[PDB]
């Protein structure tokens, strides 16, 4: 599913975002956005092996189960192909763990290049929360 930006919005609110962590929803819109183009089904293979699934691009190395990425973990406890639902319960639930793990939205690179320091408040403006 290719989601618009309220509407991601809104479904990442009802799944308990908006700060948490103290990230602000705007924060994990624009992530949505520069990771995925709000896409559900996106993947990309990283030069390791490892591949990064869904709307927030969360890699097999450490967070889900694909069968192809040796010597890696699944801290989420799921089959990555989860993260490619339209229902965006897995990836949320999976995203609460890693900006938990002490580096906050740091883990995600597009974030941090892209979002951090930005007014982010854009993402979510117009939108009927
Ligand atoms: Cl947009
Ligand atoms: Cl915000
Ligand atoms: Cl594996
Ligand atoms: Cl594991
Ligand atoms: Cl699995
Ligand atoms: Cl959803
Ligand atoms: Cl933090
Ligand atoms: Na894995």
């Amino acid at each position: 599913k290719v989601f618009g930006r309220c509407e991601l919005a809104a479904a990442m609110k009802r799944h308990g975002l908006d700060n948490y962590r103290g990230y602000s929803l705007g924060n994990w819109v624009c992530a949505a956005k520069f990771e995925s183009n709000f896409n559900t089904q996106a993947t990309n293979r990283n030069t390791d092996g490892s591949t990064d699934y869904g709307i927030l691009q969360i890699n097999s190395r450490w967070w889900c189960n694909d069968g192809r990425t040796p010597g890696s973990r699944n801290l989420c406890n799921i089959p990555c192909s989860a993260l490619l639902s339209s229902d965006i319960t897995a990836s949320v639930n999976c995203a609460k763990k890693i900006v938990s793990d002490g580096n906050g939205m740091n883990a995600w690179v597009a974030w941090r290049n892209r979002c951090k320091g930005t007014d982010v408040q854009a993402w979510i403006r117009g939108c009927r929360l």
